[PDB]
């Protein structure tokens, strides 16, 4: 079995050992975690699918080489490639799952773009505005918790997500 009838708007509860605990597998945002997307403070929602509203969610970008803005906001060279790039995301992952950093101090303060400048330089659309590959996914979710790593025109983005 493969679905549940408590829980907020997202996420499957498998448990399938089908990886290490899935505990509430997302189809949407394909990530995983031990605690569903509130952590003791608001899960409501529930509405329509993933369009309760808006999203105006961030975007970390982090590029590499061989892109669009091949430079960092803090320095000023490039080279590794999408492979070495993408552990530069993960960094984002582990240690923002640490318990102790919050969902304020990885975009707003590292960010290959002007995301690091105006905290979240992306704004609101909900879908149409964007292109494919950053409404979707993008839509997953209706708060904050972020979905694995994507794939979109510039960089790979993370997709910060706040509302």
């Amino acid at each position: 079995m493969a679905d549940e009838e408590k829980l907020p708007p997202g996420w499957e509860k498998r448990m399938s050992r089908s990886s290490g605990r899935v505990y509430y597998f997302n189809h949407i945002t394909n990530a995983s975690q031990w605690e569903r997307p509130s952590g003791n403070s608001s899960s409501g929602g529930k509405n329509g699918q993933g369009e309760p509203a808006r999203v105006r969610c961030s975007h970390l970008l982090v590029k590499h080489s061989q892109s669009r803005r091949p430079s960092s906001w803090r320095q000023e060279k490039i080279t590794r490639t999408k492979e070495e790039a993408l552990e530069l995301i993960n960094g984002y992952i582990q240690k923002i799952k640490s318990g102790e950093e919050d969902f304020e101090s990885l975009a707003s303060q590292f960010s290959d773009c002007s995301s690091a400048k105006a905290r979240g330089d992306l704004g609101a659309f909900s879908r149409g505005q964007m292109q494919k590959p950053f409404e979707d996914a993008s839509f997953a979710l209706r708060t904050g918790e972020m979905s694995g790593p994507v794939f979109t025109d510039s960089g790979i983005h993370i997709i910060l997500r706040t509302e």
